[PDB]
């Protein structure tokens, strides 16, 4: 089984991947996705979730009290505690692969400039704490990160949910004037292996050079 | 002022859309975000969107046909076509910063061994066509990255080095306190110390960033 726990202050952001769940997998235990909102946490009659930083500067920081809560109730020895954010390690299909067999995720989703870093020093002392970054790219928030890691990962759970990729087609053999490559109707597998090799070569080439 | 439509077999998926700052990016009505439903332009009763491949191979490709007639009607001229696909150019900060300036965005969402190629190539015909990959690992399909490019380029529209760790009230907690420098109000060090937390961060979290091996 995995138990991922996501901690958020949009819970309804979470809410479709958790209706995407097969339920023959949830039937048997497979997987639960558990979403939870941060305010729930919060001390004052306002629910305060973040603060100005220390040092001056835009924006705001999540509160390490209100985090600290929350992730005290929600998590344990054994959780692997992922923090998306723009400054952290490339979250990469390695990754996914990795964590797939784990059993308990926690995803805290901050936003804007990011939670206290004492949360995630202090969470270090008793579990395992991965800060990732999804791309090379700003959101305002962790939300849609945790979409994606939640995807990655859970496709590689059985039965839950290097080159380039070149084209592939359908039927019908031709569609508005262009023609299926004819190599791929040829019943020749060695040479349709090798053309698909060549188109795989080329597309890396073209698109991602930093691969070779 | 932007449009963006998005094609998909989900549509329900996509409606995380509605939170946070892309919501409040389409309240202020900065931002039009449509989402339509593929199988809309389906013609037989099993609304079928997809076949086996040809050349062999796991799995299905989806339709060209279908999808022809979706962007027929969706797209104009002037339109960037943007396909997720985990074999697409990178989608970086800089794609972001470009595409903020765009009226028209449709983004097309596949499933698992993606779409025809020809859809591709027949809309660079008339339109231009961006294939995207929005990070290393792989997907079901588009739609969670159509949501990561959404609040990626919405929070550009008008109306390097990584950040280091950020701190705030109660300058002590649980025996941590936050770093001496950030309470002394010395703005130049205060600069100084974050300009270096960052590079120090950058080169053990992204080191090619700067250059080296990773
Ligand atoms: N707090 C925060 C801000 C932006 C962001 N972008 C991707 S994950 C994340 C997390
Ligand atoms: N068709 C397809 C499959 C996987 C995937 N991953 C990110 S975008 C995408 C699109």
């Amino acid at each position: 089984s995995m138990k991922i726990d996501v901690v958020t202050i949009f819970p309804e952001y979470l809410q479709p991947v958790r209706q995407s769940l097969p339920g023959k997998a949830i039937d048997a235990g497979l997987v639960d996705v558990a979403v939870h909102d941060l305010r729930r946490w919060t001390h004052d009659v306002h629910k305060s979730v973040d603060d100005s930083p220390y040092g001056g500067g835009p924006g705001m920081v999540m509160k390490p009290t209100v985090w600290g809560d929350a992730l005290d109730e929600i998590c344990t020895s054994e959780t692997l505690l992922v923090v998306p954010t723009p400054a952290g390690y490339p979250f990469t299909q390695e990754t996914a692969w990795q964590w797939s067999t784990e059993d308990h995720l926690v995803i805290a989703c901050g936003r804007y400039e990011g939670i206290d870093q004492r949360v995630a020093d202090d969470a270090a002392t008793r579990m395992r704490v991965r800060e990732v970054s999804i791309g090379d790219y700003v959101l305002n928030g962790g939300e849609a990160a945790a979409l994606v890691i939640i995807e990655a990962v859970l496709r590689l759970v059985p039965g839950v949910l290097s080159l380039l990729e070149g084209p592939s087609y359908t039927r019908p053999p031709s569609w508005r004037g262009m023609d299926v490559p004819p190599v791929l109707l040829s019943g020749d597998h060695a040479k349709i292996a090798a053309w698909r090799a060549e188109q795989s070569r080329q597309r890396t080439i073209e698109r991602r050079p930093d691969l070779l």
